[PDB]
């Protein structure tokens, strides 16, 4: 009940621990970051607070004990936020989240960003863009209506705002998600009914952006009309997708109407454009869409396959969802995208497949179609076997069951990357439908519905695994097997060090409108937590996942 301050003021600066307390400290400091500290651990941390400016991991356990109604108490925690080691960017993200709102600790955080490069800022943008909800809304607006019309409309000590909006300006790829990340929050209808101030933040937020780009010098003002070119291009894609869908008849009817509408560019402004950033991949310039080789794709949605004919002559195919909420694929591709960055970091490449997800709304957006790729299913009914179809496409006399070397190794490396991935990430509903082949030997995962335990059936397996993977690699007594085995764990405790990081992402992400965070968003940081096992040592957890692929494997077959 007596504030900690009181119960130690600044004259033990020179407190240092013995043997059994600097053990117990390391164990807090090492925590997982949402783990909530006993009222004890929280007086032990701020005891040695002094001795704890030397672990930079320490200060984000710190400043949790403070009482930062306690004038007295938040002027002594600033004076040691000041002396503290400086923690490390991916570490200052943590401070963004909902549980820090001192507005020193806040641009604090921000000031360590600002020494991230601009690769590591597009790898955390999806959460920095749900971080400004934890920001000060008065502020945003002293910076200083539909959404979609900012950009396409011109009139005739950084907070988080500041900096991406300062960022955004000098870096063209940053701009680009910036600007679409921002559209979707703008149109979150459940954010306008149940948080109209939110809603409102968020525009002030564009139309800041919007400001930001009118001020710069030439370069900057062509970003603006580039995402303004963007945006009424998405709005035409968009019109076009529910006059194909208000068409009554069949998949070919409705492939006509669509080949016809992209094909009246005086009518759409679809086939033949001025260089526009690709919405999805902004460093990829489109001149276009092909009308004639345009389709509606197989499933219920009829998502429209697009190819755009790219700067460097290229083709570059998508499909284009109307009626559909591309958010939670956009987060867990994202996530992917983040796990086999940090893989290549430490020099595992399991040639993974993290194609490009963009929502443009919440109604509608873009997934990269990745050119070659049929699902398992249908190289099952084509070729009876995973190995028929390596064999056909990727022969090799002297080579693993005859299939090339190269070929067979990327298939155990990318195996193992999705079964280690998917398990982090509680994917659900696999089946062979949502499992994807090229004929280079990739394996990966499409449609993420069903994230952080969540199933169609009550107790899944936690290793999503099935016997065709298995006699893919050459059955349970080949050395693709056991390469398979040692990729797994391996790929396991690289991601394992980077834990602090991946839990801090998801941390930012509860108050995300995702379904599957939004249906208990107060244990979703724990059930991803739980699958990294940091109950186990690194050889503990080494045994732990050959158990869970041992056992997994023993009951397939
Ligand atoms: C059998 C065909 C043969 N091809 C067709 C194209 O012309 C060349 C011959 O090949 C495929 C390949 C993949 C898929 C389908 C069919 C069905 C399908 C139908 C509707 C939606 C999806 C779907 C959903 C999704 O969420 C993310 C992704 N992909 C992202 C990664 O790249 C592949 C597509 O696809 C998919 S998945």
């Amino acid at each position: 009940k007596l504030a900690r301050s009181l119960r130690s003021g600044p004259s033990d600066h020179d407190l240092k621990p013995n043997a059994a307390t600097r053990d117990q400290l390391n164990i807090i400091v090492s925590y997982p970051p949402t783990k909530q500290l006993t009222y004890e651990e929280q007086d032990l941390v701020w005891k040695f607070r002094y001795y704890l400016t030397n672990q930079e991991k320490a200060l984000t356990k710190f400043l949790k004990c403070v009482n930062w109604d306690l004038p007295q108490e938040a002027k002594q925690a600033l004076e040691l936020l000041g002396k503290w080691k400086p923690m490390d960017v991916e570490d200052s993200l943590e401070l963004l989240s909902s549980h820090y709102t001192n507005p020193t600790v806040r641009r604090y955080a921000v000031a360590r960003l600002r020494q991230a490069d601009d690769e590591d800022l597009l790898m955390y943008l999806l959460q920095l863009v749900q971080a400004l909800k934890y920001e000060n809304f008065d502020d945003i607006k002293n910076g200083l209506i539909d959404s979609s019309q900012i950009i396409t409309s011109p009139l005739p000590e950084q907070d988080l705002c500041t900096f991406l909006i300062s960022r955004a300006c000098k870096n063209s790829t940053l701009a680009n998600y910036l600007y679409w990340y921002v559209i979707v929050e703008c149109e979150d209808q459940d954010t306008q009914q149940r948080d109209p101030k939110t809603h409102e933040m968020y525009l002030n937020v564009m139309r800041r952006f919007s400001q930001a780009l009118l001020k710069g010098d030439k370069s900057v003002r062509v970003m603006r009309s580039l995402l303004a070119a963007q945006q009424t291009f998405v709005d035409r894609l968009v019109h076009l997708m529910k006059a194909v869908q208000r068409e009554s008849g069949n998949r070919k009817k409705k492939n006509e109407r669509l080949q016809a509408l992209l094909g009246d560019n005086e009518k759409m402004n679809l086939s033949d454009v001025e260089l526009i950033p690709l919405p999805l991949e902004p460093q990829v310039k489109i001149r276009g869409i092909i009308p004639e080789t345009a389709t509606l794709a197989k499933s219920a949605n009829m998502p429209a396959q697009l190819f755009f004919k790219t700067e460097d002559g290229g083709k570059y195919p998508v499909l284009f969802k109307h009626g559909d909420d591309l958010r939670q694929d956009q987060l867990i591709l994202q996530i992917i995208s983040l796990m086999d960055k940090l893989l290549r970091k430490e020099n595992l490449d399991l040639k993974l497949t993290p194609y490009k997800v963009l929502a443009t709304s919440t109604k509608h957006g873009f997934l990269q179609w990745i050119q070659g790729s049929v699902p398992v299913a249908e190289v099952l009914d084509t070729e009876g076997s995973i190995q028929n179809f390596f064999r056909k496409y990727a022969p090799s006399e002297n080579g693993p069951n005859g299939i090339s070397a190269e070929v067979m190794d990327t298939y155990v490396k990318s195996c193992a990357g999705y079964c280690v991935i998917t398990y982090i990430l509680g994917v659900g509903d696999r089946h062979l439908d949502n499992l994807l082949l090229t004929k280079t030997g990739k394996l990966f995962h499409i449609d993420f519905g069903y994230i952080l335990g969540r199933d169609p059936k009550p107790l899944p397996p936690p290793m999503k695994l099935n016997k065709e993977m298995v006699e893919g690699m050459g059955g349970t007594q080949s050395e693709q097997y056991q390469e398979f085995r040692k990729q797994c764990y391996t790929a396991f405790l690289h991601l394992r060090r980077y834990s602090n990081l991946i839990l801090n992402l998801f941390s930012l992400m509860v108050d995300a409108n995702i379904p599957d965070i939004a249906l208990e968003p107060d244990k979703t940081v724990k059930k991803v937590q739980d699958k990294f096992r940091l109950d186990l040592s690194d050889e503990e957890a080494v045994h732990y996942m050959q158990s869970l692929i041992d056992e997994s494997v023993h009951a397939l077959f």
